[PDB]
């Protein structure tokens, strides 16, 4: 393991790279109005926002230093340089949205766009197209690859509104991967897993140093910047290293999360601004958030998902007729306000580690299940 001891000590200089910039940029961000309040407290206070441009770039230049060491052959190198390709582009276009603001349907193409080296060194590559249930997908394959992208950047961007969660969540997920790559380095795939840590490892440390500074009391903001950052390693690791079914597992609160959320998101049920907790001053804690609306402007879709959803135990209904008229007060349909509805309100420290315990324990249900540990 001559590259990854490498790999392994620029990886912590990256940790007090990050430690030291994100404070030294503070002054930047501020200036540059790329900063807004902490929306669950009561200090008005401006906090820098998009803080993952400085732990991505601080990965980058990680990686570009260690990018020799492996091969101090050219296939592995191509996968190398591509997935650094597929995922600098993604720190670029997802800082440009964070600064920008693009439409929703602008944002769904930017990953796909940003994941194109990677489809393109898995076809220069010759990839293996065929999937096992063994079915050839051909071109679906490359659709998939394309799509998985997307995927984990927005997972991670729609499991978020609570300090220190987004980072959080990809520690938990990056340490998974960090500790499946390990276990499987031993034998039959090796190359497949020496590449993931290559990248994983990295990735860990400097979140390591963001979350120094977004976990509660927030200090930074993380941004879009980070989740499609994220998203994009997640994704390259997956599918270079053919792990990508085994990575999704890993993914299972984030699943859960956006599968209870597609109903708002889509507006079959009605969906606010934000969805995220709202805090009680006199309590200190968090508590649900509701979305109140008119009974007969609800679609047929939309009367049928929210009343099987309530029958099974899912989302508190709250029915009141006003002098306008009668309106439902439906709950915000997310794994953090469902929490809240389960385990009454909860601290926001408190709510954002009982869901990293939450990823922590889905992680262990994913390594029981691939190595025989049910008994």
């Amino acid at each position: 393991p001559m590259p990854l001891l490498i790999n392994l000590i620029v990886s912590l200089l990256g940790f007090v790279a990050t430690v030291t910039l994100i404070p030294a940029f503070r002054g930047h961000f501020i200036a540059a109005r790329l900063c807004g309040q902490d929306l669950n407290k009561t200090s008005r206070q401006q906090i820098p926002e998009s803080q993952g441009v400085i732990s991505g770039a601080v990965f980058l230049i990680i990686l570009f230093c260690f990018i020799p060491f492996p091969f101090l052959p050219h296939h592995e190198f191509v996968a190398l340089i591509g997935a650094l390709l597929a995922i600098c582009c993604m720190i670029f276009l997802g800082f440009a949205d964070d600064v920008l603001n693009l439409r929703w349907r602008h944002k769904l193409l930017l990953p796909t766009a940003a994941s194109l080296p990677l489809l393109m060194v898995y076809f220069t590559n010759f990839g293996n197209t065929t999937i096992v249930v063994h079915l050839d997908l051909g071109i679906l394959y490359y659709v998939y690859m394309g799509l998985l992208a997307v995927f984990c950047t927005n997972a991670i961007n729609i499991l978020a509104g609570i300090n220190g969660l987004e980072a959080g969540q990809s520690l938990v997920i990056s340490a998974s991967i960090i500790v499946f790559n390990l276990v499987e380095l031993e034998g039959d795939c090796r190359d497949d897993h020496v590449f993931s840590l290559y990248f994983m490892i990295p990735f860990f440390f400097t979140t390591l140093g963001l979350l120094y500074h977004n976990w509660y009391p927030s200090r930074v903001f993380v941004g879009d910047t980070f989740c499609y950052f994220a998203g994009m390693t997640f994704a390259g690791v997956g599918i270079l290293g053919h792990f990508s079914k085994t990575m999704l597992l890993f993914f299972m609160p984030q699943v859960f999360n956006f599968l209870y959320s597609l109903p708002q998101l889509l507006h079959i049920i009605p969906c606010p601004r934000h969805r995220i907790p709202r805090l009680n001053i006199k309590t200190g804690k968090l508590e649900m958030s509701y979305s109140k609306f008119k009974t007969k402007s609800l679609s047929f879709l939309g009367t049928f998902i929210l009343k099987v959803a309530e029958s099974l135990q899912l989302v508190t209904v709250h029915q009141s007729e006003t002098e306008d008229g009668e309106f439902t007060e439906c709950n915000n349909m997310t794994l953090i306000n469902l929490l809240l509805k389960v385990l009454g309100p909860i601290h926001e420290r408190n709510l954002t580690l009982l869901l990293l315990l939450l990823q922590i324990l889905g992680s262990a249900i994913t390594f029981s299940i691939r190595y025989q540990l049910v008994r």
